[PDB]
């Protein structure tokens, strides 16, 4: 039980992921869309001490989409929360930023919204 | 890469970042005070490998807002892209989530933009 482990989200990209006593997120990431092959280098960090009320553990990570294979010019960060439980989740929301020319600064960044499980849907 | 350095948004944070190599992004995110109480550890990746087409180059990186003073129970991802110059920048868009319960999850996320310079 907790963030250490393997996350897929809904659309079945896979999450590899570390939670360090420091706070620091560190691991792979995998994506079944976009310009994307294999893994790419994650880091990120989260609450090591959350509030014992009942909320979730905030966290967030970074993926710059260049690897060996691949350089899409382009990152995704994800800013979100774990909740623990029967089937234990992070929802998290993102936003991923391309390299752009300034006249095309306004289409730079995509959002969206990836819930995790450590069950593959 | 001209992204290692000190970099001031426009209400007087600031935020120390070392650019490595392998694309890591490392340092650490204050207030203009920079007071022991308000710095926390700041952990990222950006593209080491840019186009040259005049394109900026993406990055982004996340702060936990806890350290050893103090815990707001949240965190900020920021998403953007360098450009380079006499006049460099970072522009950024942020996500700010703080933990809740299920209840109150629909308001958990704060959402705004950020422009990082080189000057104060």
């Amino acid at each position: 039980a907790g963030i250490t482990g393997t996350w897929y989200n809904q659309l079945g990209s896979t999450f590899i992921v570390t939670a360090g006593a420091d706070g620091a997120l560190t691991g792979t990431y995998e994506s079944a869309v976009g310009n994307a092959e294999s893994r790419y280098v994650l880091t990120g960090r989260y609450d090591s001490a959350p509030a014992t009320d009942g909320s979730g553990t905030a966290l967030g990570w970074t993926v710059a989409w260049k690897n060996n294979y691949r350089n899409a010019h382009s990152a995704t960060t994800w800013s979100g929360q774990y909740v623990g439980g029967a089937e234990a989740r992070i929802n998290t929301q993102w936003l991923l930023t391309s390299g752009t020319t300034e006249a095309n600064a306004w289409k730079s960044t995509l959002v969206g919204h990836d819930t995790f499980t450590k069950v593959k849907p």
